[PDB]
Formats: structure tokens, C-alpha cells, sequence
């Protein structure tokens, strides 16, 4: 019992990070095989990030500009590229902690769990989902540029980003582990800002069925909705639509509670309209939209 | 910025942890230098539940009863004794991976992370306070006793929890690594429950500057409160009393925001009172207990 938000254990990844410097500027990079992934922003001065030409940029620099260094093992740059916005440092040693890994580019509304570094040194790890906006609201101080986020299956870390910097709300932006950035954002300074956000519909009715799994059920009712005056709710309250395909993927949670899909939509509709009257679900006092249905059938089975 | 429920990276963690089988029963253990730890319930049958002499129980064992499993390696088990309610298995290899640790017993309304594991395997981890009244509010199914709480302070893990059981009311109860139990519970069937619980005031009053620090600020006031009369409204509200060994501890984060801790005080009281309005704080819509001052300054620095 009990329903937590949930991070993967980061061992395979701590066995990954470690520190890269260029001139003063220092944050972490992931080793992996021979190579060493970090922000391109490394190769920058603080005077070069209005309109950085990042290929001027790294044509001026050799290999031993960039200190890698790995607990207290320095590890030997013997090639650099840049690749988009992330920058491939070859070193001379294969890294043997490597674990099986894939580069995978996530979806918004899909969760991943992040390893905050802080000079290639692991400080914390938790979840994250990946905004309709593609943001992440983090938690990330100066110093944890190259962090990563990341899901486990079985042995295998599917790395899925990796941290470049914060907007002015205080939410985060970053790569894919390819470089390329997860929306509008650019590693330069401008005025660029978190767009419109929206609630993830889906989650929230993972969620529901996880309390439900759980003991909370004040919320449930007799009544059903059909998803079309589903939908119409939805829009109103800045929910994201939902569609056959996410009803399909509801289906074990509802096999297993008994609650059909938009039996409990009909609930959530009523949560929307009314709020909680002071009660809460799953120990919160607002709808969750960070579990995905796969994080709930996880954590619950 | 930011602020998130942040557990401590796991992998140091994750390189003790084992499967430890007795008869039919599987559970987990923490293997530290030549010795596997686990709840001394392994070596119960099912009908052993009604009040078992472990001493009886255990004089009946040898070691080859007690199967030990890391990875795909089988460890030898050879010695046996009981601590209090966990077992000791000395095995003939020293584990490799064994961190610096200690085993340090916490007190209510400090804060741990959790590393739940199945079958000697981990599958998350998460961040747990011990509520004033010795549970835990938890996230584990069956099989995952023997799963261990932690704390890791430069490169030492202290363990201070193993997972023993679930009440009925889904809150989670264990032991220290001496096998002595958090709070008035057994590790036997009886009706034993949840004791009332309260809410710890100081780690709200620390969250409050989280808040702060992170731009929340809408909850602020000018007026100031006594000790005395904001303790009246704490016990009014199930909220334990504050000290002034509390207040010295705020130190620190009042004088980062320049809030005195009374004028703090004086916010949380009118929370209390008033609710929130409609409004959140650092995404939640209730106040926030399970972080603490030194869990706020880690990570809001
Ligand atoms: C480090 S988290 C990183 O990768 C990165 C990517 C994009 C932008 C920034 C960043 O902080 N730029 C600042 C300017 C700067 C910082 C450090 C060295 C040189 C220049 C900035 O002004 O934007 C916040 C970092
Ligand atoms: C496993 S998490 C463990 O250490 C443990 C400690 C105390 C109590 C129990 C427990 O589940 N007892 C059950 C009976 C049982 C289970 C497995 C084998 C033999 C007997 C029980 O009835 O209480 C929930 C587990």
C-alpha cells in the first residue's frame, strides 16, 4: 500500500557522471563507452552568450581545453565534437561502469527520473514529467547543467534528457542526450518563456484509479459520461483532451478496480466542478498530473 | 530553483542489497562487510504468526536453511544469531561494494530515503519522514520487507530503517538496523494500530522557506507573534509545539530570507485560521511537513 512519487534507483547513472571544464566555466557530463556528453554552453564566456556562433566557438578550441575528470581520475580528451546543442568529448579510457543504455526522446505527459549533479558529484534524485509546454519543473541550482533524467527497464537506462538551463518562472529546459532541444527554448540569452501549460488528463486518471487501488474512493459515483461531454469539461478547465487511445490504455486500471473509464471520468468531471470540499486523495488537496498509467500499474500492481 | 521531494542517490545503496530465503518465505537483506541483516520474520511459517518464540524458531534452523543471493551469486551462509527482530547471517564473503555506513537510530519528524526492493532487486526510490507517531507512510507490496531507509552525509550511508510491515490503516512500520522497533509495534499478528498522530510543525515552518526562497510569497504578513500564543494555535490545530531549540534551528534559513522565525510563525497561524484561499505553495494546496530545515537548506542553497 502507500503511493509515493517514485524514482528510479540511480546507481547505473552515478557510475556515469562526471565533471568537465572549459576555461571557468565547470558542469557535469555522462560517460558512456569512450565519449563524454555535456551542454555545448561549456565552450562559452559569459560575453559570448549573445548570439554565440558555437562553431566559431569550438573550431578555436583543442582538446586540452576540456579537463575531464572522473572521482579523482583525470581522463584524457582525445577528440571533440559538437552534436546540436550537446558537445561528444572522446576520452582514451572506455568507462567501466557503461551500463546497456538507448537514447530515447520522451513525449510530453510521459515521467523520467533526474539526477542531480552538482562537479560530476550525485546530490539527489527524484521524478519529473515533461510538460505539455516542455518544461520540467525541477529542481536544479547553478552548477547541475549536463544532469540527466532517465527511465530503467529491466537493465537498461533509457536516457531522455539532459539539463541546460532555467527560465524566468523557475522552470527548466534541456536536451535529448542527441542535442536537440524539448521545445522552443535556445541555449542563448533571450526573453524566450515558458509557454501555456495544461494539465496531463490521463495521469490524472491514472492517479484517481491508484487512490482508488489504495482505499480513497469519497470521490467515486454512480454516475457515467460519455467522452465527447468529457471532453467539453475538460477544455473548460485547461485539461488536455482525451482520447480512445488513452481510454485503451486505462484498461488494466479499470480491469482491476472495476471502474470503467468513463465511469471515472464522470468522477473527475465532478472533482473539476465542485473541488475537494476539504477532503484529500492520495494525501494531496489537487489533482495529480505527474503519474503516468504505466508509473501507477508500477508502484500499485 | 525549485523544490522537490528528493531522495539521496541510491547506488551505494543498491550494491548491498541481497534475497534472502528461508523454507518458503523470500524477503530482502542488506549485506555489510561478511554479514546479510533481514527481518527475523524470514524463519516464520505462515501459522507461526500467533505469538512464535523466536527462540524456539531459530534453534531449530541451520545455516543451509538460509538461502543468500546477490545477483546471480550464491553467498554461503555460515553463522546464525538474532538482534533483537533482525537476523544476522554471517556468509563467507566480505561484499565488495560495502560503503563507509553507520546504523543510527532517528526520531520523529526527521526524514529518510527509502530504497524498496523485491527479491533482492531494487525497484525505486523515495523520500519518508518518521511521523511523531513511529510510522511511515510508504510506498511497498508484498515482498518488500527487509527494505532499507538511509541518509547519506559526504561518502557515508547511516542506515536508520528496515522495513518489517504494514498496518491496517496502509502506514508502514520497521525497525532500526538493531533490530529494535520505531514505536509500540511487533512483528507478530495482533490488532495493533496507528496511534493518533500530529503534524511537525518545524519542518512546515522550514518549508514555508523553501517557499520563500523559491519566490512564494503571498502568505507573508508584517505582524510578528509570541512563542506562547503560536504555540495555543499549534495545539489547537494537531500541530506539535515549537521550541526554541526549533527556533535556533530556523536561524539560518530567517536570516537567508531576513523573515524572523516569529514573524514566520505569524504566516503559518494565519494558515492555520484561513486556509489557503484557493492558492498554492510550491505546488501544494496543504502544508507541507515532511521536510526538514537541514532538507531545505540542501537543497535551496
Ligand atoms: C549550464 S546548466 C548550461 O549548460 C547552460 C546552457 C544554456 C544557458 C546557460 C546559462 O546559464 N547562461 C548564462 C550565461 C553564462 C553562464 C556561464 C558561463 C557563460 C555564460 C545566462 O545568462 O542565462 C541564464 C547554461
Ligand atoms: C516481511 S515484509 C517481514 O519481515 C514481516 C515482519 C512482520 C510481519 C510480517 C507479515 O507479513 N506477517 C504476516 C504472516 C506471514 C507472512 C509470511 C510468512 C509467514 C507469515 C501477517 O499476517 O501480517 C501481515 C512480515
Amino acid at each position: 500500500s502507500g503511493f509515493r512519487k517514485m524514482a528510479f534507483p540511480s546507481g547505473k547513472v552515478e557510475g556515469c557522471m562526471v565533471q568537465v571544464t572549459c576555461g571557468t566555466t565547470t558542469l557535469n557530463g555522462l560517460w558512456l563507452d569512450d565519449v563524454v556528453y555535456c551542454p555545448r554552453h561549456v565552450i562559452c564566456t559569459s560575453e559570448d552568450m549573445l548570439n554565440p556562433n558555437y562553431e566559431d566557438l569550438l573550431i578555436r578550441k583543442s582538446n586540452h581545453n576540456f579537463l575531464v575528470q572522473a572521482g579523482n581520475v583525470q581522463l584524457r580528451v582525445i577528440g571533440h565534437s559538437m552534436q546540436n546543442c550537446v558537445l561528444k568529448l572522446k576520452v582514451d579510457t572506455a568507462n567501466p561502469k557503461t551500463p546497456k543504455y538507448k537514447f530515447v526522446r520522451i513525449q510530453p505527459g510521459q515521467t523520467f527520473s533526474v539526477l542531480a549533479c552538482y562537479n560530476g558529484s550525485p546530490s539527489g534524485v527524484y521524478q519529473c514529467a515533461m510538460r505539455p509546454n516542455f518544461t520540467i519543473k525541477g529542481s536544479f541550482l547553478n552548477g547541475s547543467c549536463g544532469s540527466v533524467g532517465f527511465n530503467i527497464d529491466y537493465d537498461c537506462v533509457s536516457f531522455c534528457y539532459m539539463h541546460h538551463m532555467e527560465l524566468p518562472t523557475g522552470v527548466h529546459a534541456g536536451t535529448d542526450l542527441e542535442g536537440n532541444f524539448y521545445g522552443p527554448f535556445v541555449d542563448r540569452q533571450t526573453a524566450q518563456a515558458a509557454g501555456t501549460d495544461t494539465t496531463i488528463t490521463v495521469n490524472v486518471l491514472a492517479w484517481l484509479y491508484a487512490a482508488v487501488i489504495n482505499g480513497d474512493r469519497w470521490f467515486l459515483n454512480r454516475f457515467t459520461t460519455t467522452l465527447n461531454d468529457f471532453n467539453l469539461v475538460a477544455m473548460k478547465y485547461n485539461y488536455e483532451p482525451l482520447t480512445q487511445d488513452h481510454v485503451d490504455i486505462l484498461g488494466p486500471l479499470s480491469a482491476q478496480t472495476g471502474i470503467a473509464v468513463l465511469d471515472m471520468c464522470a468522477s473527475l468531471k465532478e472533482l473539476l466542478q465542485n473541488g475537494m470540499n476539504g477532503r484529500t486523495i492520495l494525501g494531496s488537496a489537487l489533482l495529480e498530473d505527474e503519474f503516468t498509467p504505466f508509473d501507477v500499474v508500477r508502484q500499485c500492481s
